[PDB]
Order: structure tokens, then C-alpha cells, then sequence
RNA sequence: UACAAGAGCCUUUCU
RNA sequence: GAAAGGCUCUUGUU
């Protein structure tokens, strides 16, 4: 048996605006639209965006902290006949003006602006870049759609040279929209070490009165009928009081293994980074776990919790912070619709962002809820299920649901509220980037096609070093 | 591969 | 049933 059991429901939710809904169980349920957190920005004005219907924009808004870009480069892998230097100059001008309007001043044209062909030319030229322009902060790599050049660029920048690289498709260079450039600039500001925005500090739940770390974990697996290809487990952790900046750890682990075998070491490194950054050990630990089925609830809860506790024991003598273990499930057949036409959203007629249901469709004796935190524009919105497998922090339903909503609003690649909290999304992004690293490790030997070359040519140590990113990359948000 | 979100086709073994 | 992975497609945004 297992010595750990999930805590029951501490109470029912009361905060938010009451909204009748229908669910395919039709079962008439009652949700609560949580009010969106105010998004605090920077600049001279320090604008406070109010997410309207799940969405806010970057018009008249500057970054909370903007990173000036004095040195950057452009490597165009698109065909020169298809992406002319006129197009590149127009893209540079439009991107510079949008970035300056967003509080991210780019001082002048890139020093390097050259054309290259093939993935095999990525690693030399990139190395040449690191050997030519000191203080280089970014390379804009233009790509003609799908190519191995993308994964080779990602591998070289992340796990080889420690270089921040942003890729743009060719079709977004010839025709440029202000929204595309603004989202690009969001990614640039995140990748270079700046914070785009924070939640309004006076509107946060009381859990931020004490030091706290937010952990997001996700394991991706290759298709079945395999065993040469391993699973990839990624755990990210928030590195400051404003839950925006995240550090990442990644591990190659056994084929189709769901529990994170090396979770204790990853959590230990993340806690060490948190103590280095905030100079305070986390009093509370919030763990958002993605990609765990119902039938494997307890095993993960038996292992990973212990691992986290082990990391705490390995952090300092007599250090047992309260641990909150929640599992995120975007995949389920639970659909929610508004009962009256006056509350439907857009053309698609979805439910509003913030719709939280913790009654009548959840587990009667367990702490779980549904939260639709994203604005649906097509079809039927799919809310995210959050089941609290462990709660040493004595959370209430209101505080945990509001914290989940604000974490969903902390996603930084867009000015939108998304379906899952930012740590889970970042764990997914790190897992995908690690899979790109693993794929482009085998780019000179794409398929191998050998007996001994495939029997013991991809041993676990080599892939473990393959997913490990550079030292200059480890502390940054390369995955965004 | 600017981003989010939702329906589809193809490996995929539990069958 | 699920790991979600590719291929796309659709609505788009400031
Ligand atoms: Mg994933």
C-alpha cells in the first residue's frame, strides 16, 4: 500500500461572480467567474492592464523591465530570392519601432546580417558569432518553414554555446503585422532576462506574504514500439516573489516511465537557485504536475512528494516546508456551456475566462476543481482539471482557485490568459525543447542504419548530456 | 518556426 | 486510451 492519501475538500468556493452552466454529465452546474488579476506593467506610466474577457493588449504599455538590445544579429536561412534584403530591412525597421513602443529599445541595425544554407552551416557561423561580437544578446534566425535548421539552431544555441536565438518564419518577414512583432518582442524580452509584466501585488492571495516557490513538471514520451527513445521529464520553478521568472531542469529517463525518477535532484537544484535569487528558502511549495492519469495518481504521489521532501532534507538540516501537490489535466471530456445567450463569448459562444467549478462534477471527498482560464474563440472551450494530491499549506478552495487563475495569467509568451498555469506550460516547453535537442543530436547520423550503431549508439549517458543545456542557458528562459 | 485556441487526417500498441 | 507526437486545417489578434 501507500502511506499518502489526498486531502479532502477544505471548503467550497464562494469568491467570484455566480454563473449557471450546463455540463455533459445535461447536468446544470454552477460556476464562478473569478475576477482577472490586474497586470502591472512598467515604463513611465506604469500602466495597469485589466484583462477584458481573458485578453489584454500591449498598446500604450511598456515592459515591467525592458532589456535594451545594443548587439544582435540576423542569420537568414530563407532563400535570398524569396526573402530579399529589402524585406529584411523592412522587418528590422518595423521590429525596432514595435520594440521601442514596447519598452525594449534596440539600438541600431544588427552588426551581422548574412545568409546561410543548411543545418551544417549553423554551428560554425553561430560559433563565429560568439567569436566575433562580444556581448551578443540575440540572433534572429529566419527560416523558410519546416527545416532541420530549426532544431540545429535550437541545439547549438541552448546546449552547445549558450546563445539566445529567436527564430522567425519567412512568411512573417515579407508581410509584417504589429501583433506578430509585439508577440515576437514579448519572446525577445523574456529570452534576454527581462520581466514583461507582473501581477498586481495588492491583489494576490495571502500565500505571497511568505516566501513560496511554484513548480511545474511534465514528462513527454515517444510513441510505443520503441525503447531506444527515452522519456523526457522537465521541472521548472519560479525564481522570485512575482511568479514570472522561471528556471528549468530536464532529465532523460527510462522509456515510457511516468514518475520523475530524478525529481529529488531537480527540486534540489531549483530550490538552490531560489535561495540564490530571493535569499529566502520557500516556506511553501506549490507543485503543478502535468500529464498524470487518474490510475497513476498515488504512485507519483508516493514517489515525487517523498523526493521533494528528500530535496528539502538535502537543502538544510531540519527544513520541511509545506508542500502543495496539484496535478493538471487539460485532457478530459468535461465540457461547459453558458445557460443563457447573454453570457456566451464571441462568435463561438464559449464560457468566459475564469469559469471555476468545484461542485457537482468533482470528487465529493477530494480537493479538485475545473478552471476555464482561457478565452475560447473556436469551438467549445476545454477547462483544465486540477486535483490537489497533497496540501500541507492548509489552503482553502478560494485561495487555491484564485492562485491557479493568477498563475494562468502569468504566462509570458502572450498577453492572454491561457488554459494552464505558467509553470505547467513552461514544463511542456522545456520538454519539447529537450526533444528538439535529442532529435538534432542525431543530425549528422540522422537514422544511423547500423547494427552496433543502433544497439549501443544511443546509451543513456549521451542523451543525458544531450538534454543538458549550457550554463549561460540554464538560468534563462530559453524555452519561451 | 510570433502567439493562443479548436476540430481533423497519419505512425502508435492496449486491443 | 494515451503518449500525445508529427502532418495539416480553422478562427485570429493591435
Ligand atoms: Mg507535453
Amino acid at each position: 500500500g501507500y502511506a499518502f492519501k489526498p486531502p479532502p475538500r477544505p471548503d467550497f468556493g464562494t469568491s467570484g461572480r455566480t454563473i449557471k452552466l450546463q455540463a455533459n454529465f445535461m447536468t446544470d452546474v454552477t460556476g464562478r467567474v473569478l475576477q482577472p488579476p490586474s497586470i502591472l506593467y512598467g515604463g513611465r506610466n506604469k500602466a495597469i492592464a485589466t484583462p477584458v474577457q481573458g485578453v489584454w493588449d500591449m498598446r500604450n504599455k511598456q515592459f515591467h523591465t525592458g532589456i535594451e538590445i545594443k548587439v544582435w544579429a540576423i542569420a537568414c536561412f530563407a532563400p535570398q530570392r524569396q526573402c530579399t534584403e529589402v524585406h529584411l530591412k523592412s522587418f528590422t525597421e518595423q521590429l525596432r519601432k514595435i520594440s521601442r513602443d514596447a519598452g525594449m529599445p534596440i539600438q541600431g541595425q544588427p552588426c551581422f546580417c548574412k545568409y546561410a544554407q543548411g543545418a551544417d552551416s549553423v554551428e560554425p557561423m553561430f560559433r563565429h558569432l560568439k567569436n566575433t561580437y562580444a556581448g551578443l544578446q540575440l540572433v534572429v534566425v529566419i527560416l523558410p518553414g519546416k527545416t532541420p535548421v530549426y532544431a540545429e539552431v535550437k541545439r547549438v544555441g541552448d546546449t552547445v554555446l549558450g546563445m539566445a536565438t529567436q527564430c522567425v518564419q519567412m512568411k512573417n518577414v515579407q508581410r509584417t503585422t504589429p501583433q506578430t512583432l509585439s508577440n515576437l518582442c514579448l519572446k525577445i524580452n523574456v529570452k534576454l532576462g527581462g520581466v514583461n509584466n507582473i501581477l498586481l501585488p495588492q491583489g494576490r492571495p495571502p500565500v505571497f506574504q511568505q516566501p513560496v516557490i511554484f513548480l511545474g513538471a511534465d514528462v513527454t514520451h515517444p510513441p510505443a514500439g520503441d525503447g531506444k527513445k527515452p522519456s523526457i521529464a522537465a521541472v521548472v520553478g519560479s525564481m522570485d516573489a512575482h511568479p514570472n521568472r522561471y528556471c528549468a531542469t530536464v532529465r532523460v529517463q527510462q522509456h515510457r516511465q511516468e514518475i520523475i525518477q530524478d525529481l529529488a535532484a531537480m527540486v534540489r537544484e531549483l530550490l538552490i537557485q531560489f535561495y540564490k535569487s530571493t535569499r529566502f528558502k520557500p516556506t511553501r511549495i506549490i507543485f503543478y504536475r502535468a500529464g498524470v492519469s487518474e490510475g497513476q495518481f498515488q504512485q507519483v504521489l508516493h514517489h515525487e512528494l517523498l523526493a521533494i521532501r528528500e530535496a528539502c532534507i538535502k537543502l538544510e538540516k531540519d527544513y520541511q516546508p509545506g508542500i502543495t501537490f496539484i496535478v493538471v489535466q487539460k485532457r478530459h471530456h468535461t465540457r461547459l456551456f453558458c445557460t443563457d445567450k447573454n453570457e456566451r463569448v464571441g462568435k463561438s459562444g464559449n464560457i468566459p475566462a475564469g469559469t471555476t467549478v468545484d461542485t457537482k462534477i468533482t470528487h465529493p471527498t477530494e480537493f479538485d476543481f475545473y478552471l476555464c482560464s482561457h478565452a475560447g474563440i473556436q469551438g467549445t472551450s476545454r477547462p483544465s482539471h486540477y486535483h490537489v494530491l497533497w496540501d500541507d499549506n492548509r489552503f482553502s478552495s478560494d485561495e487555491l482557485q484564485i492562485l491557479t487563475y493568477q498563475l494562468c495569467h502569468t504566462y509570458v509568451r502572450c498577453t492572454r490568459s491561457v488554459s494552464i498555469p505558467a509553470p505547467a506550460y513552461y514544463a511542456h516547453l522545456v520538454a519539447f525543447r529537450a526533444r528538439y535537442h535529442l532529435v538534432d543530436k542525431e543530425h549528422d547520423s540522422a537514422e544511423g542504419s547500423h547494427t552496433s550503431g543502433q544497439s549501443n549508439g544511443r546509451d543513456h549517458q549521451a542523451l543525458a548530456k544531450a538534454v543538458q543545456v549550457h550554463q549561460d542557458t540554464l538560468r534563462t528562459m530559453y524555452f519561451a
